[PDB]
């Protein structure tokens, strides 16, 4: 007998209107017989306060306005339909579902046989129909207040840092500040903790421009992970594409995660720092048949999911996770684009990084959506300005297969990390190959973007070894993950430097520290936008675990100990990053000028260019670049000489023309007077496994 | 170089953009192939000569941009683009030619024609390969930096319920014609946005009972040289040169930003009234025509991009419409422009829907480059564009069918043939009985294929109106031997007053049938005022007495308006004609339908709604036939009539007359 009204279809989800004093509720469902809105009082989460049958429907969209409800109000849905699993029809109104357009989720799921929708349990498995209510264990979607006081006016509008000037920083929200002891407990390893005053000055002192946060979409710890006493630490199982992860909130989970995130981002922008978020669109946490009925599968399984034709009880898997969104259906492709748009206009994120992007492109291609998906990004008013990061993929015949890539499109260059790892390991590599990597990989980027900065260079990431573990480790040690070490990449191209794991041997440590420095300069001397693994500066180690996706503990937390070894390296990284930012010679837009050299100090003819090498010498020649980014003012950078000696043996190099001055090197030892400045082609005795950078000073 | 001081600015939003903090204007322009770009600043008095030449020196990707401090709304600019001139490669960049900004939100006047606006020596052996030298400044209208802000009070009608397609009655109306000869209104708002929006209109139209107004073209369009030389002016707007500017011609308040202002207010009134605005867009060609075309904008900015060139002879331009060019919809910026323009007119100009002219050709052009379906996905997923009404025509493209996954959620189509069908049953000729039974049903044999998706229109902006063929049963003024427009609209001659008896019965008829049909109906503007074109069915260059709405009541109109008002009133009163379907039916006489009968080429239709219940009888026809009502009580409400109502016309026998149509209730 309530003054309820039909309300509006737009926008999707729950919408608090100031004026009409109440909240518009809307949910997409094509195959539902009946929809029910459930409102929960903070005090009781087991049974709804009030149940409202949603009776008005515009096209495939159910909606009702409900007066008097306000920001902070908990809710959920029960969706009604046929249950013929063999037809992919899995409607179970006993299961209390998460709104797909929820902007916040009030906690985690509590693993119990009743969140499944089939009997466990039974031997028909997914054919059966479980009657138990799920509400007791399913967090509720939350109505939020979208309003926020942004004074990142300077930043947002309009001209932020481009990829040519970007240093990215891949960092887990929790691990970053979990053991930053000069922060109060409740904000340690949280969004607010991350953007705190000292954290900001730290990231500023390091010199990184762009933060890449690991998954912040609200994810779910897998059953098989919690049965073993482990959580999903990396967050690669979204259940909702609009809500900040409740776990990383310092200010609670009834809007607090939205507010803290919005806060954190605003601080970061004011400091001059960009936010990229790692995003998963290739699968949902619901898994395959057999997985839980938490949201999509309950709302409309047939839409939403890619089903096996001829056996619709099964889900198509391109990723090995269990499901694929039905990206051909206009609502599903809408949700993705709606997600991307939300996070930019409302959460003020500067761009995205697509996890398993080769898979994501395969899925899109699967239903003829890849090129249209790209056109959607390019013409969209807000989406065509953000940064979009992915990976190479040849599908399936398959060269990219794509009319045109967004202006700020870039790809993780795994070939760059492999080549670089192998080089410093001692593997003599074709000169042309190692050199191309340093030149930003024009052999990969013929007509993908016409810029070196489409290539995201890196030596380490969240995947596999931490730069510390890379130089200390020959094979993975992932028994802690509980997969009897079968999980995680096996090709690592690593080297322990003479001892596996921690050692007392100062010969081994000298190798290691020297080597870390080698990679750090190789990376910040190459064309392409570089990405650094958070922790690498702190000499962070997961002690041989190369796939710590499930270690929310001591192993993964950043260790803020001021050990002198560690400290001295943090000093090196700072100095090198600074050097990179300080010189647009290593940051060219059009390379797709240099001169490469031999041991005996001459130019490089074919054969020399084609035979494996262990030593790279080259000069960034010239200066006049166009510009800078301001009205008609060309600058000129100093000319540099880079010597990289991976050959494990001392070697004698003939320098090229002019005066050269050593600006930085991997020598841990003090620098001899005849090494600071060198002229007139006279030879220097270069140590084995050493990297060196010189600027010319005349003429 | 120059001064000035100049902030590089931002690449987005495309166009001129004044920022009221840095107290300047931001300029951004696309040109993938440009060598050099020069912004030209102009004083509102000197236009032959540019006040300032500014070298646009920064580009982000394929967007040139510069920020100029000090400039504000009202500023007149144009661009100059340098690059190769190898017209055999399709490359035809010409600095001497002053170009409009494709993203300009306002333009100052029409093109003053001259040999200089072309990029080749207008007269020569190799027309369209030759390099013309002449400056184009004076002739080419200037792009105007605009005043974006505007105060909307229709917040109440913006959201939410805008009159749904079910409840809709649409009214197709040309802007000038609507109130040019509407004398009781000042001598400067007549034939303007604000004129159409006078408080004497609106009260008129709300009084008339239509809930949606569909304007003929308002995209700033030019004149065909190439016609005016015949002393005619493009009066239909179906030849645009920019996609963001309201047409200069229909502004009561000048052409330096008053087109923007007059249009917005227009809408804001219409909305407060409680009515809906749909505008008539053209995206299938620009006003530049083929090679041998004026170099106004896109040809000059970037010919490669923008235009679909003939492979093997990029000299020439692929034409799908017979107008000379097609936009290169496969280039991301070109497709972006179209989608930006659709988004602009909605969020910014508060427009409720579009009607794509020559939709099939547009679908085909889109198809030609694999963009049709991706165009449709873009529209559905767009937060603003998916909410608006969208109106085209049917088409059969590529390899059969529509070649589209899904349509937008308020898609509808000009039923090209429902008018060829209703104008043939009433016409008298041999006509099938499941055919016209279909037309009235919603035409469900073809989209969402739920009746609302059909635009049941008896009359388009196409001809006639209403009768005016039936007169025909006048393409001489249009200076080309009378072969232009449709070939037969299927009408009587009705040939006095005793040799014109059917005229008023060849009105009211279409009316009573059209409003009774399931779906959504379209009247031509001023068929209730009994409009006329003195015979013309193709009045596209008639800015004359021919087209302008004759508002002085000749006496036999005015009775008819009071009919249409009451006729449409009925459909605006009962949910019995607003569904996705309980229909009846009844042949002569009294007899519930069978299969003879179902395919019999004659002139008799009856039906009922159970299903407020209603009985409806409709017939053609050359002579009288026996009439018997069916099961249930019958009470008259409205009709067509040779005289008036007498007398008193369960179950019995009437019996009905000739050229005529009729109705009842329960």
């Amino acid at each position: 007998d309530r003054p309820l009204r039909p309300g509006d279809p737009y926008p999707l989800g729950s919408n608090w209107i100031e004026d009409d004093d109440g909240v518009n509720f809307s949910l997409f469902s094509e195959n539902a017989e009946k929809v029910e809105l459930l409102l929960y009082s903070l005090t009781n989460q087991k049974y709804p306060k009030e149940i409202i049958e949603v009776k008005n429907k515009t096209g495939d969209i159910w909606h009702v306005f409900v007066p008097g409800l306000r920001p902070g109000q908990l809710y959920a849905y029960r969706v009604y339909g046929p249950y013929k699993p063999e037809l992919g029809l899995r409607f179970n109104p006993n299961k209390v579902l998460i709104d797909p357009y929820a902007k916040a989720i009030n906690g985690s799921v509590i693993w119990n046989d009743a969140v499944f929708g089939y009997k466990i349990g039974d031997q028909n498995q997914d054919l059966t129909y479980d009657e138990r209510d799920s509400g007791e264990y399913v967090p509720k979607s939350v109505v939020i207040n979208p309003y926020f006081e942004w004074d990142d006016e300077d930043f947002i509008k309009g001209k932020k840092v481009p990829l040519k000037d970007t240093v990215i920083y891949e960092v887990h929200v929790k691990g970053f500040t979990k053991l930053r002891l000069d922060l109060p407990e409740n904000i340690r390893g949280t969004y607010e903790g991350l953007a705190s005053e000292q954290m900001i000055s730290y990231l500023k002192d390091l010199g990184i421009t762009t933060v890449e946060l690991m998954p912040v979409f609200h994810f779910i710890d897998q059953r098989f992970l919690t049965d073993k006493g482990l959580t999903n630490y990396w967050g690669y199982d979204p259940i909702n594409f609009f809500s900040p992860e409740c776990r990383y909130s310092s200010t609670g989970c009834l809007g607090g995660q939205v507010l803290s995130f919005k806060k954190m981002v605003n601080e970061l922008h004011n400091a001059g720092i960009e936010v990229i978020i790692d995003v998963v669109y290739n699968h949902t946490a619901e898994g395959n048949h057999l997985g839980p009925t938490l949201s999509f599968r309950g709302i409309d399984n047939t839409a939403y999911y890619m089903l096996q034709p001829d056996n619709k009880r099964y889900y198509l898997d391109f990723t090995g996770t269990g499901n694929t969104l039905n990206l051909s259906h206009p609502r599903v492709i809408q949700m993705v684009l709606d997600s991307l748009r939300y996070w930019v206009t409302e959460m003020h994120v500067d761009g995205f990084r697509f996890d398993l992007a080769a898979a994501l492109a395969r899925e899109l291609y699967s239903v003829n959506m890849l090129n249209t998906f790209f056109i959607a990004l390019q013409q969209d008013p807000i989406l065509s300005q953000v940064k979009l990061i992915a990976e190479p993929w040849d599908v399936g015949q398959g060269g990219y297969q794509v009319g045109n890539f967004p202006y700020q499109w870039a790809e993780w260059n795994g070939k760059y990390r492999d080549s670089i790892r192998r080089f410093w390991r001692g593997e003599a590599l074709p000169y042309s190959e190692i050199a191309n990597r340093l030149l930003g990989s024009p052999d990969i980027y013929l007509g993908n973007n016409k810029t070196p900065f489409a290539s995201i260079n890196y030596v380490t990431s969240h995947d596999g070894f931490t730069l510390e573990d890379l130089v200390s480790y020959n094979q993975k040690h992932n028994e802690a993950n509980g997969f009897n070490n079968q999980d995680g990449m096996n090709e690592n191209y690593s080297w322990n430097c003479g001892a596996e794991g921690p050692t007392n041997d100062q010969n081994v440590v000298i190798c290691r520290e020297k080597q870390k420095r080698n990679f750090m300069i190789t990376l910040l001397v190459s064309q392409g936008t570089p990405m650094i693994l958070g922790g690498d500066e702190l000499s962070r180690t997961q002690r041989g675990n190369n796939n710590a996706f499930c270690q929310d503990n001591e192993i993964t937390w950043f260790d803020w100990n001021l050990d002198e070894r560690k400290s001295k390296f943090l000093e090196f990284v700072k100095k090198m990053i600074q050097f990179y930012r300080a010189h647009p010679a290593f940051r060219r837009e059009r390379y797709f000028d240099v001169t490469f050299y031999t041991l005996e100090g001459r130019e490089v003819d074919e054969k020399t260019w084609s035979s494996p090498t262990q030593l790279v010498i080259f000069v960034l020649e010239g200066s006049v670049m166009d510009e800078i980014n301001m009205y008609g003012e060309r600058i000129a950078d100093d000319s540099f000489l880079i010597i990289l000696n991976a050959n494990p043996n001392n070697v004698k190099v003939k320098f090229p023309k002019g005066k050269w001055e050593l600006v930085i090197s991997s020598y841990l030892r003090e620098i001899k007077p005849e090494e600071r400045i060198i002229e007139g082609e006279k030879e220097l005795e270069i140590e084995g496994r050493t990297a060196l950078v010189y600027r010319r000073i005349e003429l």
